[PDB]
């Protein structure tokens, strides 16, 4: 509900926060070398500037992108073009590749599957990446790249060696390899749900099928394109060393494609496991069905007997007919088993 | 109903108005520059003529395209060829982008959803770039270019300082925002729709999800070509500036992307939505019978022992048999019990 | 039904019309200058073979192409090869363009929607262009190049001022047109069949689903590689003049367009057409299982209570129960009444 | 059933017959030129050889290929690759085309459709074009070169002035055309089963489109990639005169095109066949519903207030009432007819 | 269940099995040359070492790659990237070609399906060529390579003259021949359960279904990308020989061809098998509906005709109509008859 995408009636170079979580603000600066490790968090958009010329590649943070004048005063003091501040602020936009001869920004969507209940939240997150600095823009506090943290923190991996563009793919890593967790949850909603379909069905299950047939084609629709955005990086790389930055990119660029096939593996799964439904209640109705027809079929006949035995008039011939009321309750007998005979054959006639 | 494409048995050259609105006529010219501003309302042809020569980027506009003798002594004046001009008279087309070494022709089409009720019309917008003019023509008053305007009014944006190129892309620009105004509008109605279906099911329901359906596929009739319409535009310009033109068309190129994957994310949800409401009604017929038997299996052949010592004979044993009125009534009972511990059972056996 | 295409066990240069129509046979030829026009009609097959070396755009018809003795003569006089002559006697045949150093060869198709009746017909119309003569070969009586021939004949348009070349661009301009014309007629039986489907549908509903379901694929079975006839032209025209030829195909490249678009976005209604007929009837039956179950409900349980106090017993309480017989029918209200106000309840339970 | 796809295990090299077909064995050579005809049926495999050689056009036929000996002889004398002689002993295999410097290797298929019978037999066709030789390869006795061999053998056509790069032609020629016949007989059991389907359906009816649908996907399984292997001749044709077999490919290229599109067209309609069958049992049914509660609904209420007057009581205020019998009787018939009122109504409520 | 592919938070240096066998064990090499043959099986990782070198084809075997501490050293002292060796351990990976100047790296997928079961187990088979060796890298005992041993052990076929790249193809071929083994069994479970779908349909069928679609979609997951991991190869082979390794390739990618349409070709029936299923339950509740029916209407009128009589009232004409009692009973008949004649009726009404 709400979070009407629309900004209309408004000229390129506006710079509107259009995201839902405008609450909290906090910037953080990782600068590293392989002698040393620097840390720390400021609220000051002046401190992270003259970061900009140091030969050390360093990691800047913005969390509470919601902060308009820090986008603008960063964007102006490195040179970024006013359209790709405004792509920013734009929470609601499909992740790409835009690249320029100063720098190369991307836009890249985190995701967080809830459990115990069917919804999935997106928080848009853009990187910049330029001489010898990579910025890092999202809405709300936390993130995947706490590990990437823990790596140069503690100089655990070749991430301490090479330079911000390597930094560059180990930030995208750490973001694809989330994408994994998250299937994994979903595949086991889908597990519980085939269950659910499958056998022991009830009420409110189509429900949960159209809300996991809906999250699952948008969650397509952000990690589809998302190929081509790594496909675009493997074959161009202009400013990134190709003696380091390619072969790496290639690893992530298998992993998005598995899981784009991973994810349009499941939309099959899920488009035909809603006849599985269907297939299963229409199966439960015919047997039903059968239920009540083979009752109907051995009383109403053996009802009307007795409704005749049961109207009276001038002249029965019962009364003349010695034992009636036992041979009426055994003819009726031969009926009901010969019904009964006569099901348990062959259906579909 | 009605608004039959036809103009069969016609020489190319012919101008004829295919269109529902002939009812107004009107003409607006707006010429500007980063030190004046200027604009005016006449019905006069030829007063807009010699701007054609200005220097500063004009931007003209002509409402009630019905009138033909205006298109022609207007593209006559421009050197426009008669073809273009029979498109623009023809309401029913393809969007698409023609290049020429005078101009630049582009037909569009604008878009509104009528609320309380489920209908999409469009109006055709054609426009034609040439020197440093920006023409526009439409069938009826009212348009989504009055922010244009104002920022024009007002010097408000870069709009002011570039030329008529860069209007064009603002005129574009505008537009295509548009759609994300009738998307949400769309989205809407589809979530209401979705609970229709999901939830308190009813008649005419069916009609309104027909009516969704086959509006959102005319919707993608005219917003996928229009992909490659700006796809066009973006890898060609060749009259228009790189240095600026290009640029900023990207963003609008990038913006009828996300349109179209949201349109096409529409189709594949509006398509499985139809098999929820059957499945649903499926398993409400399915509750529904398991209702009707369980009912008719606890009383039907109760009812056929009441018809037993109902039917009158010469010979009744009840009168031999101390107490038989009440185990009758008890035996029943037993019957009636052991049916419902039949049932509550595992179905669909 | 019939109509088999086989020629089988037969050489390449055999010449057999495969066609329902050998009926009647006609030669009408036009041949047209900026000055002077004439136009006859005639039987002989020589008065039409010394009109290939005339300078004036000359156009010739040829209806009746079951005659294989005029085609053969026609073909050898022009130099034009066997094939090609074959696959015109060859109504059974995909339409397609091959170019020659010569000529160019091009089939197409004509269409007829039959009202108060669903089925379509279509003829053959070959066409070939060699110096300045156009020809065109047909199978019956009647054509849309009526108004071809009334603008050349009263000089209405560029069509008299320009060559055979631009005649041809006219004639396929003029079959392109009648599409629309077929698509309305299409249009308006979808809206027909839709009202239909969506409101009081009955019996043989289905059947003309799958009447216009079958004979709209064939339509685009045709229409799809027309495109590609077209799009052959537009980008090659050897032999035909690029400064007048080509803007104009472009025109008619446009509309193939639009019409296979068309064509497309009504198999895309009339797919899920089927399935807003089984939803309807659908929630018809679980309509009409309602009722049945709201009545079965309320009198089978109120039956049984009548006909225990219907059977007969030595021992009845009933006569030592003071005013048992209105109570009796005092306490089956309050069963009628509780079932109702169970009823109207929240069904899929 | 059977026929298992394996030969695991095997070096490439290995030549084993995986056919159904062992049981009978023939060679026969027809030898031509335009002056002179020959031709014999012999056992022997070395009287075949020396024709290799041999400067007119030579056609040789093998029948029985189980005969390992005879393949790998014949190869081996005319330098075939093993892996080439390898594939034509495999009967299960896609239809291609390979290129060598010495000769052309292609793999086709021919067809037999039962009559008053559903099943699709295919024997696998390869043939190899060598100099002035062309072999061919087949299973059982029979096939669609008999017009081919009449042609020749009765001097009929261009077939005997031409080389055996011609008769390549004409032999796939005659191959494509069996195709249309196997169409036509397919095309009759589909509208057979439309109208089984439509009107008068029955018990096995989803049985035979489970067939004809399984067997049309089986089709197009060899008919759509065959469209590449004439593609690829087509586009380059290295040792084939290019000035004679090149236009003539041409027309076998659009054949196998029109028959992979009518195929394709099949498959659209017989997908949609089935659920044609289903919205009409579902009609069927509803007709049914209606038919049963129109009953249930004018009599319960009915048997019920007889039910009333037969349980007996001791007041009885019939007896008190003049005319209560008749009236009861006069009673029940309103509520009869106010029920079929209330019917004939407008459902789907 | 379980097997989750996380391995979150690692650097891509990390080495770590992710698969579910880390039992047992092996290495087995097996050094050959036209003259000689060797074979033997260690566990220590030094003697497999100096054969790097080793001029004569050597191919090494290694199972239970579960032990990093192998795979590293191994990787080492080949100079593998440390990415390659990562991904080997990565059991949950699409197969691929990864072409380097020192080696090819490959990911092949074992697959093996129960009886008696539905369930597709998948064990990754990566392999690597580098001068005259040939690595491959396994989980479990078991292979498809066994042929290939007695080949070369028994000097069995070509094998043993080409080298290594050679046995790169009879390796893959080796495995791609499995595959058809795969569908065999998987096409048997097809026509098991097309038959169970068609005739005698029960409950756990449509389980069974989803079962097989879902494994079949999986299947395909991993066979349609290996068209193009041969593909890859087929027109690239930069280290190998063209004049041999080229050619094989060809068969071994028409294979794999042939497999991913049979795989496709499955799908396509499988989807609609459902629906036979649905449409087969429809007809079968269809038929019990008549049943159910034609009796309640041809009981129903008489039951109420019988209550009628069997109301008790003070005034019967029933003592005043001679012969009453028998005609009520013919009367009734009459109207029995009736409704059959009435019935067997054209229904769809
Ligand atoms: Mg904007
Ligand atoms: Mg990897
Ligand atoms: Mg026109
Ligand atoms: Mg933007
Ligand atoms: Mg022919
Ligand atoms: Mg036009
Ligand atoms: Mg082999
Ligand atoms: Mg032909
Ligand atoms: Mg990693
Ligand atoms: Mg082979
Ligand atoms: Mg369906
Ligand atoms: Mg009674
Ligand atoms: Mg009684």
């Amino acid at each position: 509900e709400k979070r009407l995408s629309a900004k209309k009636g408004l000229p390129p170079g506006t710079l509107v926060y259009t995201g839902k979580y405008r609450e909290d603000f906090e910037i953080e600066v990782m600068n590293y070398s392989i002698e040393e490790f620097r840390e720390f968090k400021t609220t000051d958009v002046e401190s992270v500037l003259p970061f900009r010329d140091s030969s050390t590649p360093t990691w800047i943070n913005i969390t509470g992108i919601h902060r308009t004048d820090v986008v603008q005063r960063v964007g102006e003091f490195f040179g970024i073009h006013p359209l790709v501040l405004e792509d920013i602020l734009n929470v609601h936009q499909r992740p790409k590749v835009e690249f320029f001869e100063n720098y190369v920004f991307i836009v890249l969507k985190m995701f967080t599957y809830d459990k115990n209940l069917h919804e999935l939240e997106s928080e848009q997150v853009s990187l910049i990446l330029t001489k010898n600095c990579v910025l890092m823009f999202q809405e709300k506090i936390g993130d995947v790249f706490d590990p990437v943290r823990e790596r140069i923190r503690y100089n655990r991996g070749i991430i301490r060696k090479k330079r911000a563009d390597y930094l560059l793919y180990s930030l995208i890593d750490a973001l694809v390899d989330d994408y994994f967790v998250l299937l994994e949850k979903i595949d086991d909603e889908i597990d519980v749900l085939e269950e659910e379909v499958l056998e022991r069905p009830e009420k409110e299950t189509v429900q949960r099928t159209h809300q996991l047939k809906r999250n699952l084609v948008e969650l397509r629709k952000t990690i589809w394109p998302l190929r081509e955005v790594l496909s675009s990086l493997y074959r161009d790389v202009p400013p990134l060393i190709e003696k380091e930055t390619v072969p790496y990119f290639r690893d992530v660029y298998d992993h998005t494609i598995q899981i784009a096939d991973t994810v349009e593996t499941f939309r099959d799964i899920v488009s035909g496991l809603l006849d599985v439904y269907l297939s299963s209640v229409s199966n439960k109705t015919n047997e039903v069905m059968k239920v009540l027809t083979i009752i109907a079929t051995i009383f109403m006949p053996l009802t009307f007997i007795a409704g005749i035995y049961g109207m009276n008039f001038e002249y029965m011939p019962e009364l003349r007919w010695k034992w009636g009321y036992p041979v009426v309750l055994a003819v009726m007998g031969v009926i009901a088993v010969i019904m009964v005979v006569y099901f348990k054959k062959k259906k579909w006639l």
